[PDB]
């Protein structure tokens, strides 16, 4: 299917090839700013999974609570016939009653985006209700395979939601 | 399917990003070195679509007449909560006889080589009967896509191959 497809290519073509060499970024940046309690970045990458497949590019868009801090230093590797590709990814503070309450590199996993506009143009062949089922069996799939993943075991968690993002990613951080 | 999808999200998470400043990045790129003739970066961007979903890193392991030159200067932009998102290229010189025969921006399409990695995967429950065929409809559907697309009207090439990748290549550069 589209959605299985979908979450194989996101592994494959993208955590696999960061997720090993995340905690080590996240660790240097940590220990660069002395960075301890809620200040220390998480030691996972927080995938945001909305399951309406709305991906807005500006995060503080989706809840104000949610706030760039800083990008996290990028990784480079050469990626078929792109030398040093570059991986950035970013850190967010999440805010409870004007104060940091939490600190992650946080995403929205760009798969849903597509899910999104196929369901847009005529030649994708590709309803609504395509979208909004092969939405639902991406994240699962995506489950599916990080559970058995050996380079995504601590390192990842995704943060799946329908319509508090802040209160929920806060939930996460928490626990840990 | 699985390729109809990875068409569709590689046109829409990549090269609908890219392409429409592509030829403003070759251009600075051209007009900073006063590059005119074969040594002119060409005004496209040259994906590599091996049927076998062979993906290699470095592209100087598929032919030796295909030359690393320079990075084409970073594209930025924020996607999905990633602020300023890198979009790295690379430009290779493509050698005929020891000179250089013709200067382009030249990747593999990535996509195909999570083909490859779920033929290998048992949960992806993905054959190589699967893997085959499913290359070939990915290009068709790329193709397909690319013929209509308004960011990909004259900036694109797709070089599909089944086994000199150079002469290949040349023979496009060439035409123009
Ligand atoms: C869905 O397949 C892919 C997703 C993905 C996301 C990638 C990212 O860099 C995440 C941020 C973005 O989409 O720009 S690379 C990549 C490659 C894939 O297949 C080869
Ligand atoms: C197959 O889907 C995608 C492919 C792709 C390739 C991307 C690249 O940056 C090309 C180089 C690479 O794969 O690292 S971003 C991207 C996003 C996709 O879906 C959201």
């Amino acid at each position: 299917s589209v959605a299985h497809g979908l979450a194989w290519s996101y592994y494959i073509g993208y955590l696999r090839l960061i997720l090993p060499e995340l905690q080590a970024r996240i660790r240097t940046y940590n220990q660069h700013y002395n960075n301890l309690l809620r200040g220390a970045v998480s030691q996972r990458l927080y995938i945001l999974l909305p399951l309406d497949c709305g991906v807005p590019d500006n995060l503080s868009m989706a809840d104000p609570n949610i706030r760039f801090l800083d990008k996290l230093p990028q990784q480079t590797a050469d990626r078929a016939g792109i030398k040093d590709r570059v991986y950035s990814n970013s850190i967010y503070e999440l805010l409870e009653n004007g104060q940091r309450a939490g600190t992650c590199v946080l995403e929205y996993a760009t798969p849903l985006q597509t899910l999104f506009a196929m369901s847009q143009y005529s030649q994708a062949g590709f309803s609504r209700e395509d979208r909004l089922e092969q939405a639902k069996l991406f994240c699962q799939t995506l489950e599916d395979i990080l559970a058995d993943a050996p380079e995504s075991q601590n390192n990842c968690r995704l943060i799946a939601y329908q319509e508090s993002l802040s209160q929920e990613v806060l939930r996460h951080l928490r626990q840990e």
